């Protein structure tokens, strides 16, 4: 039917180790936003979308509506203890944000508002509440706010005693701040005014000019992002540097006026540590024997006195702790299962949570208490909603505290498995996957496979309400585990990156080929998804094999990965090198270059996709998916869909964005299940 956007060529050389690469659409990229030419291509490309979709407009509703009416319009945390205060996070029907209350622990009835964030937003663009805290002794409330959407927090105080606000702001910070134990100190991070990279440490006294705020650390090395942290102890605020590779904390005195950084462990390539302080020790989780880590006690900083409790295991990663009155608790994934266990200081009894489910996730949740036997820990499964649980670590009693509600929903309608897939390599991948059963034959349902594949992050298996409207419609869903993910610990990251990213593609072919080939889905109604590096994934897989997919929808995604990766005028370039490799180099250059899916767009024929983007705040920068569908449109030899999604919106905090959100989702399903019919 209708003529789709064709944006203009201008031939853009770029040469590099004598390699001329041509690229036709270099100026779609305009730093300004301004170049009127560069938003009538994204305004066409809209305007063909809304034309090419919408048949599918009633399709959309039904989905958008099935996905809201899961959900409740109530929202109530469950209420927390800390400091002697109960904390709980209210959402009410016809607000736009969250309430935070708060009451004395040995209080039931009454309950104070801390803030809300409804009068918050009142005359304002944007809000957004990055963090709360109140200080020690209870008089002072913190709070972390971006009013313009840019991620760069004002931090202001409030007195409790008298609901009055202090007169300072702390401005463009990263919203990273604690309190010293005097209740009147701040430690807090400011984000560079140019690169917005975090990189200042300041301490401020609370009602002060912010002018008077001593600079206590400033980091050299933009790669390293600034945090702050506190002991469990009290006793320390910590300046927590690291970079994706490397680690180094320097202690801050929470006790004592004019405090200075105290060095723990100087950076060292490759070391990645994070300690905390509890029972006059120092514990400290570490690489530095093993990639999968250890976990270490210590009296003070000196790496060699470091006494290891747990020695790194090959075959089992080492995620994180928790330190309670009388165990030690550690996040763990071994043979593809996040699992906690618990070791007693004293006794060294060790105790596994156990659990009885194929495709599931457990992780430590908020214990902002070290004095207790009862440790919370969260669990989802692809059959059963994300659940809060309170364990007793001495008796081993569970008790539910909270449940993800889920209208219209009957759990024994879904069946999940764990499948292992022999990748060409003879490495073994795993695969989490969930159907209803009533609507299932083998080799009959459409297949949705979504991966990520980067940064050692891991797609584990959990709940999802909105994955419904795709299972009730006899979809099967699967998460592919590729090599790049975190699912099989840090070597299955490491062989997923750098010279070995390819694994992260040939992985989520090799497990879409096997699930067909063992009965999964139909062969010809195939369907993918992925965002960022998860669309770097789409684009590769679909040029590598094409044919493998019927349809694909492609979000915010990293594809013209040479040219970016050359260029440190891109923001994230500089922090990404240990991610893809430096392409100044040649040996990277080559290696990146074979899959860079902008750069390996031939003429032949694709499947169906759907790309989206955004003008405003991105990861990958609008023009990235923009050039990748204008030069698709000019060689791709099929005559299917190719749509450009740009969105145009400012950006919404409130329970409508959560609704914008659910829009986006219903417009990508109306576009795989039409393909599917
Ligand atoms: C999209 C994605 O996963 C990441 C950014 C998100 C990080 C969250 N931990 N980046 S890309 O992979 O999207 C990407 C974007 C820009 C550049 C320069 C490289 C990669
Ligand atoms: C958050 C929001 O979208 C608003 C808030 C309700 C009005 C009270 N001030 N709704 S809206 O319908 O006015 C709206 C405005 C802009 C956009 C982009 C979408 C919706």
């Amino acid at each position: 039917h209708m003529t789709p956007p064709k944006a203009e060529k201008r031939p853009y050389p770029i040469t590099t180790h004598g390699d001329t690469r041509v690229d036709d659409y270099y100026w779609l990229r305009d730093d300004e936003r301004t170049d009127p030419q560069v938003l009538d291509y994204l305004q066409a490309e809209n305007a063909f979308t809304d034309a090419a979709l919408k048949p599918q407009q009633a399709l959309r509703e039904t989905l958008y509506e099935e996905m809201v009416a899961r959900e409740n319009l109530y929202f109530q945390s469950v209420p927390y203890v800390r400091h002697g205060y109960r904390y709980q996070t209210r959402f009410e029907p016809g607000n736009e944000y969250a309430i935070y209350v708060r009451q004395p622990q040995a209080e039931s009835e009454h309950w104070d508002t801390l803030i809300d964030g409804n009068q918050r937003a009142e005359q304002r663009e944007f809000y957004t509440l990055g963090g709360l805290e109140v200080s020690p002794d209870n008089q002072k409330l913190a709070v972390a706010e971006d009013f313009l959407s840019r991620r760069q927090y004002d931090i202001r105080f409030k007195n409790l005693s008298d609901d009055s606000w202090t007169d300072e702001v702390l401005e463009n910070t990263s919203g990273s701040f604690e309190w010293a134990n005097d209740s009147a100190t701040v430690y807090y991070v400011r984000k560079h005014a140019k690169t917005l990279l975090p990189y200042q440490v300041y301490r401020h006294v609370v009602g002060t000019d912010p002018q008077l705020d001593e600079l206590i650390y400033e980091e050299q090395d933009d790669t390293f992002y600034v945090g702050l942290e506190k002991t469990t102890s009290d006793r320390f605020i910590l300046i927590h540097l690291s970079s994706t590779t490397t680690s180094e904390i320097l202690l801050l005195d929470a006790d004592r006026a004019d405090s200075t950084p105290q060095m723990f462990v100087p950076r060292r390539k490759d070391h990645e540590y994070g300690i905390d302080h509890y029972h006059q020790h120092f514990y400290i989780r570490s690489n530095k024997d093993g990639k999968n880590f250890g976990l270490y006690q210590s009296e003070q900083a000196d790496e060699a006195q470091w006494q290891t409790l747990i020695a790194p295991r090959i075959e089992v990663m080492l995620e994180g702790f928790s330190l309670f009155r009388d165990w030690l608790v550690v996040e763990e994934r071994s043979e593809g299962l996040t699992q906690l266990r618990q070791i007693h200081w004293q006794s060294g009894e060790v105790k596994r949570i156990a659990f009885d489910d194929p495709t599931y996730t457990t992780w430590l949740a908020y214990n902002p208490e070290p004095e207790t036997e009862l440790l919370r820990y969260g669990y989802s499964s692809m059959t059963t909603p994300t659940t809060l649980y309170e364990l007793n670590l001495d008796s081993d009693e569970r008790v539910m505290l909270k449940q993800q509600e889920v209208k219209n929903f009957t759990p024994e309608n879904y069946r999940s498995e764990r499948v292992w897939v022999k990748a060409r390599d003879g490495v073994e991948v795993p695969v989490s996957l969930v159907y209803r059963h009533d609507s299932f034959a083998r080799g009959t349902n459409p297949l949705m496979v979504y991966g990520y594949g980067s940064y050692g992050s891991s797609m584990d298996p959990a709940f999802s309400a909105s994955r419904l409207s795709l299972l009730d419609r006899g979809f099967v869903f699967v998460l592919a585990h590729i090599r790049g993910g975190g699912e099989l610990g840090q070597l299955w990251y490491e062989d997923g990156k750098l010279f070995k990213k390819q694994n992260t593609f040939n992985d989520f072919i090799d497990v879409t080929e096997a699930l067909i080939a063992q009965g999964y889905g139909d062969a010809k109604r195939v369907f993918a998804m992925g965002g960022s590096a998860g669309g770097l994934l789409m684009g590769a897989v679909i040029n590598q094999a094409p044919e493998l997919f019927n349809g694909i929808v492609a979000q915010v995604p990293f594809v013209d990965v040479v040219t970016t990766m050359l260029d440190e005028s891109i923001p994230l370039t500089t922090g990404e090198y240990d991610e893809w490799g430096n392409p100044n180099q040649q040996a990277y250059y080559d290696y990146i270059l074979q899959y860079s899916p902008y750069d390996q767009v031939k003429a032949q024929d694709y499947p169906h996709m759907l790309v989206t983007t955004g003008l405003h705040d991105s990861q990958v920068q609008y023009w990235e998916p923009a050039k990748w569908v204008a030069k698709l449109r000019e060689l791709k030899t099929d005559d299917r869909q190719l749509l450009l999604y740009t969105d145009m919106d400012s950006g919404h905090g409130g329970k409508s964005g959560r609704f914008k959100a659910y829009e986006d989702i219903a417009l990508e399903y109306a576009f795989i299940l039409a393909l599917a019919e």
